[PDB]
């Protein structure tokens, strides 16, 4: 249920890309990935944690609703991106990792590790500090389990209401046309060596859908766009992003 | 205490139509138009209506889920586009009229009834026959109301549970950026004269909210692009494009 598809590396060699495309049609029964090894292999989440963090935040209860405004304090943030208030579907966009920290605070070690065995995320490994554990800390996971992850989201099938993953499927659209949808995230893991560049999500076009995920080794900063378009001249020679 | 902007005419005129915009910023409390008394005229909903009817065919499980596929039974359409098989969203967004008249016929009259009735939706009148009702019947609701009953869906206060007020919120996005995001829906009722042309919907920048319904007379096709065009040079005078 999942096969190298050599036909892939061609478009990691122009620009020295180590890295990892995992693709599925309908289920995660149909994958093809361009490196079976990388594919299995497990990364720092970075920002893709944001994901399931905003989940168990909902269903918690410590996020409030799609609703909630998480206000800027007014003290200085690593990013201008980040300093102003945001919606949830904004903090996601914007990645903006102060808010999913005190939301992580908020939820708490036995929570956190908890629905992250419900989840069946990665290793499952918060050491290293509630707010630091998918930045610098030990939590690691793999492009398959990334995509086993999203389908389940897809398909309201994790551990966790319907109305709360569908707040979170909302908050991850990132492209809408009338031919096609695409709910995606970013991520990029400074706080690892090498460091980890990812693009995750579904495109849902016609009446089918394909789970993705990409990582690659970040040489440089300057080719941190390769992370989505890498993946998305893949999709678009499949025809799976485009009209 | 909707106010009337008359410099938003000059919109109209440029491009030789009557016609109402009404947009108010976090709820319908506060709100604008450039003609106070086309706000609240009441117009066939035509296509716009595949928001209710959406909600309403998930509350009563005629469609069963959000991965309802409505297969094409091979039997030909009025546009290409709609014969395939659709997703919900895909049914929406192409307006494929035959998928909602099916889900009209399965909800029934009195169902569809009650729930206009909960949804404060227009003059409520559902004459015309039970898959026409919207198209060339007797239904007709204000850019107004339009947008109090946007507001509720944006809000999840309709009559219905949450989850599938989500469902049809999402089948509605149309436009989607990290900090600003537009739920829409356009129509063109032609089996009213004069013809209707509308856009109704919401917009979400930053932390804000603005709803919106837009209508205009239509002679034929070629006006309808101002459906979009007037609202979002009106929305671009006020701040909330750029
Ligand atoms: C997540 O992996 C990390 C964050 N991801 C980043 C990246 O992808 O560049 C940055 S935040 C960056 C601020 N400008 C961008 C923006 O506003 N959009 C793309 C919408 C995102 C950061 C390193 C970290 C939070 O773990
Ligand atoms: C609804 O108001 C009516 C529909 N609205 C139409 C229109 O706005 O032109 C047409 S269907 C139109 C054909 N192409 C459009 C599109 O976006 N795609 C093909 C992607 C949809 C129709 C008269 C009616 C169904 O009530």
């Amino acid at each position: 249920s999942i096969t190298e598809n050599t036909s892939w590396n061609k478009e990691f060699s122009a620009e020295a890309v180590n890295g990892v495309f995992v693709l599925c049609k309908s289920s995660s029964k149909s994958c093809a990935t361009n490196d079976l090894a990388r594919a299995s292999k497990e990364y720092l989440p970075a920002s893709t944690f944001k994901i399931p963090n905003a989940i168990i935040g909902l269903e918690t209860g410590v996020i409030k609703n799609e609703h909630q405004v998480f206000k800027w304090d007014g003290k200085p943030r690593a990013m201008k991106q980040w300093e102003r208030d945001l919606t949830l579907r904004g903090a996601i966009q914007v990645s903006a990792v102060p808010v999913f920290q005190q939301i992580a605070r908020e939820v708490g070690e036995v929570r956190m590790q908890k629905y992250l065995k419900k989840f069946s995320y990665g290793n499952q490994n918060i050491s290293g500090g509630i707010d630091k554990f998918w930045l610098e800390g030990q939590l690691r996971i793999s492009a398959v389990n990334q995509v086993e992850f999203l389908e389940s989201l897809y398909l309201n099938k994790l551990s966790a209401s319907k109305e709360n993953q569908l707040i979170v499927k909302e908050a991850l659209v990132t492209e809408a046309a009338p031919e096609y949808l695409v709910h995606s995230k970013t991520g990029w893991g400074m706080g690892v060596t090498p460091q980890v560049g990812w693009w995750v999500g579904w495109v849902e076009k016609e009446t089918e859908v394909y789970f993705f995920a990409f990582n690659m080794d970040i040489d440089n900063e300057s080719k941190l766009p390769l992370r989505k378009s890498i993946p998305t001249k893949i999709m678009e020679s499949e025809g799976i992003i485009g009209g």
